[PDB]
């Protein structure tokens, strides 16, 4: 399961909150042909097929090179009003970009009353986020409410 | 005449700054904390925040002495848009003294979308990196 970075009971009563996303599985594809990225999430579990302690990869869909986006082994959590954010980092290392620093993903979960999770997708296309040098993604649940 | 300075640029967060005008006139305080350690953090969009912080987008104010602590500065902004909530993030503060290695202060605002108001809510989350939001209909898409 998730491993908070540093203990702050309060961030690990949040992993709590958020076990029945545990299971499920989300996904996100962006980007036209030859040029198209998934984006594979998951709560405090497994998320690549050719990584271990991966909570989310990117997978180039020309050829299935699968990129560590962020570890559930380096879990940070915090909650808003409406929002919850969670974070994932020791990802892995930009090739040529970003000061080839570690990889880190950082997923908005905004409370939505009718739903317990859905609409996952990057806050980007893939010719943005590297551009920032930040890692941005979005999703819906009522476990993110207040 | 100074406004927001995108980091790196991006005609999509110069496109967002725009959209955020609205609010670079208004000033956005909360205050937290027990005598006689009460901090106010002072907020602002692409202006400064404080009385004596120069570039500062978002002061710590010790409310005992007025001591400020500038947490980000509007010249090192980033901005991103989701749906319903605009995140704001303003680095280059005054880097910790004890903690975080030293490291520059930064400052995180999400902005949530709120049909009923234009701008209000402004608050801590978490005092690395300080989290704070606020609500806003320009966040809402
Ligand atoms: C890199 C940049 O443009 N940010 C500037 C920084 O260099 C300067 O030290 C500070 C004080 O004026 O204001 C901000
Ligand atoms: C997290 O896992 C990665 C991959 O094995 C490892 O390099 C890193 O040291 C781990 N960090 C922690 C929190 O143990
Ligand atoms: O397709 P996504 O956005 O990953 O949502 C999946 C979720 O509805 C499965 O229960
Ligand atoms: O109290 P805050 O959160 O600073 O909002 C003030 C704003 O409503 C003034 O127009």
């Amino acid at each position: 399961t998730c491993d908070l970075v540093g203990e702050s009971e309060k961030q690990l009563a949040l992993l709590k909150r958020l076990t029945p996303l545990f299971q499920k599985s989300f996904e996100s594809t962006v980007g036209q042909s030859p040029d198209m990225y998934s984006y594979v999430f998951r709560v405090c579990r497994e998320a690549g097929q050719h990584s271990s302690g991966a909570g989310l990869v990117q997978i180039q869909k020309s050829n299935g090179k699968e990129t560590v986006v962020g570890r559930f082994n380096e879990t940070q959590i915090f909650q808003g009003s409406n929002w919850i954010m969670l974070i994932y980092k020791g990802g892995d290392e930009y090739d040529n970009h970003c000061g080839r620093e570690q990889r880190r993903a950082v997923v908005m979960i905004s409370c939505n009353r009718h739903t317990l999770a859905d609409n996952f997708n990057p806050v980007s296309e893939e010719r943005g986020m590297v551009q920032d040098c930040f890692y941005l993604f979005e999703m819906d649940s009522s476990l993110a409410c207040s």
